[PDB]
DNA sequence: TACCTCGTTGCGTTTGTTTGCACGAAT
DNA sequence: TATTCGTGCAAACAAACGCAACGAGGT
């Protein structure tokens, strides 16, 4: 058996493959490409990780056919003169 | 992907797709999953955006920005039928 | 028409324009004080979007802007 | 040319279009203060709104979409 | 002269917004 | 003559940093 990928479990998923991604890199590897002290990728996977993670879990879901459609309407209005 | 590839390109790439993303997601869920107040969230994209695509592009961390298309086609067809 | 929903939608458009130029940044442009920007979204901007809205003042959302922008390059150059 | 004059121009326009009772419910005045406070503020407003671009992105919008529709005709 | 290293944490600095005050204009 | 406003200034707050000390696991 097995339960349906939800968005909080997807949230932790992805801030676990985060972090472990900048640990396997190293923090001091990770801020010198990134160019910001290590101190700062420190704080971030305090600070930032965690929102960094529900907003990516969150987009994992994509638009739905009816808000697609809303906002192709939307984008269509900006797009016709007069 | 193999190459001297400069990480600042593909972190480009990168907040061009997260931006278009979260405008079809929208401001109330976007503020919300990085708990901004929804007053500040063009200032909040611009401060953290950037940073937060570099770190992607430094750990490999792919974004696919596949709505995009699906939104012009259904856009194109709004357009066509004046 | 609903000018409520409208006058919340200009408010935030303005409060985010500002923050997106910034506080002190703004008020260098007009010719204030920083202090003045910060007050003026307390005070007034709130009063000054619903008669915006009353207006018909409003402006294309900078989001959908963003959209559009993104859309028109894909019609115009994706074959 | 200058745009906060260009935004203040229209904005008194359309404010006296819609008159003193229902520009004073609007912003929450007084209706006998009504009249010192567009003298004072609408400078201001206007100002910001040059600076904030207000008006501008549509100015945009609208140039893309002749550009999108010369394309799809 | 607490093994070396490199991630974490203490702090002072830089950069950005709001609050405490008192002044001077308009009435 | 005095009250309400709207301001500029400077300090209080706030957001994020970089530098460098600290200290257990990897060397």
């Amino acid at each position: 058996g097995s339960h349906m990928a939800n968005k909080r479990n997807e949230a932790l998923r992805i801030e676990s493959a985060l972090l472990n991604k900048i640990a396997m890199l190293g923090t001091e590897k990770t801020a010198e490409a990134v160019g910001v002290d290590k101190s700062q990728i420190s704080r971030w996977k305090r600070d930032w990780i965690p929102k960094f993670s529900m907003l990516l879990a969150v987009l994992e879901w994509g638009v739905v056919d009816d808000d697609m459609a809303r906002l192709a309407r939307q984008v269509a209005a900006i797009l016709t003169n007069k």
